[PDB]
């Protein structure tokens, strides 16, 4: 992250060891479940690209996930270079150069370059964009490691309706289908895969019932 | 039917043999089920009263049905004579006489008389009125031959709801109750005679639900 020194100048502060250890616990203990992404986003809050690569070292022992992340990051860097062609010409002395795809990812840049790029009015946030690339890679990894299809999430004969709903929506978060397909899933498949008593009540409830009304009508069933 | 010759004059064309054979198949194979009436109406499309009597010969071997048709036709002819008293007086040379009940049914008229009566501006359609009398007779015949009461149409334990609905409405078409009684039947008896699971859902659906909503809520039940 970025901190101000006693003289009012922006200084890079490394991630503290217990934050890094929290991220290591997330990576090594949670099997890339969907909650790895909110936790990563919280733990890399306000980070520089050099900090993000420190957090990416924890993924390297997981070769398939690390390779998927590398492919996503290379694709994003190439796309960034294509959409930001390197202008050839003079530059104002008070203006800094334009980082490349290998620079936003911190492969060839240095710490002061990233601090200066991020600390500006108006800012060009290099940490947030690299973070979004990482999150796309992690979404792909969560999709790859998902153990069940949404078609296989079915309410047990004695399972409470809220628990089935939580499992259903967690798998839906993992699968990341298209928006229209997701709407069809939540409207139709949730009712279709409920157990007989809840299914009877939900069918009687009619189409277009909100999830809150469905939870109300199935509370003790 | 009526066709125009090469000189532009209206000429009667007989019913083709395969149309008559289609009507014979309807009469001899369908046991006077309710669909005999739409089929008869389609097959006698644009017919003259002389054509209608050719189609009525097919019914003559069925003595009860033929007698019911004859009674209905005699009643309609008598009513037509009563509501159209034979005016005694001069008639315009450019105006034709008024057919009687025995003439619209083609018992005493001739082909040219019927062609001239039907081909006029404005027309006096003798084929359509005789056809409506025939249809009243056929409705009575369909009522007589109906095998089941509407009170006896009950959904089977595994019967799909759409099939029960189709049987119910077909019997209702056969029975031809009064309009208010029919509305009571479709609103109350259909729900009352459904099987337990569909009945539970329909009772939960509430009064005044449309048939489409009932079909939606019972699709796989
Ligand atoms: O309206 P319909 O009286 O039933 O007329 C049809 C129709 O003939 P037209 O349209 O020429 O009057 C058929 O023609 P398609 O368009 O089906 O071809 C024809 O069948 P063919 O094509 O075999 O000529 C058929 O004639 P057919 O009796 O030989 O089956 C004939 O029926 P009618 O002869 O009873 O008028």
């Amino acid at each position: 992250p970025i901190v101000q020194n006693l003289q009012g100048q922006m200084v890079h502060q490394a991630i503290s060891p217990r934050t890094l250890n929290a991220w290591v616990k997330v990576v090594e203990e949670k099997a890339f479940s969907p909650e790895v992404i909110p936790m990563f986003s919280a733990l890399s809050e306000g980070a520089t690209p050099q900090d993000l690569n420190t957090m990416l070292n924890t993924v390297a022992p997981h070769q398939a996930a690390a390779q998927m992340l590398k492919e996503t990051i290379n694709e994003e860097a190439a796309e960034w270079d294509r959409l930001h062609p390197v202008h050839a010409g003079p530059i104002a002395p008070g203006q800094m150069r334009e980082p490349r795809g290998s620079d936003i990812a911190g492969t060839t840049s240095t710490l002061q370059e990233q601090i200066g790029w991020m600390t500006h009015n108006p800012p060009i946030p290099v940490g947030e964009i690299y973070k979004r690339w990482i999150i796309l890679g992690l979404n792909k990894i969560v999709r790859m490691y998902s153990p069940t299809s949404i078609l296989d999430i079915r309410q047990g004969p004695k399972e409470p309706f809220r628990d089935y709903v939580d499992r259903f929506y967690k798998t839906l978060r993992a699968e990341q289908a298209s928006q229209e397909v997701k709407n069809w899933m939540t409207e139709t498949l949730l009712v279709q895969n409920a157990n007989p008593d809840c299914k009877t009540i939900l069918k009687a409830l009619g189409p277009g019932a909100t999830l809150e009304e469905m939870m109300t009508a199935c509370q003790g069933v």
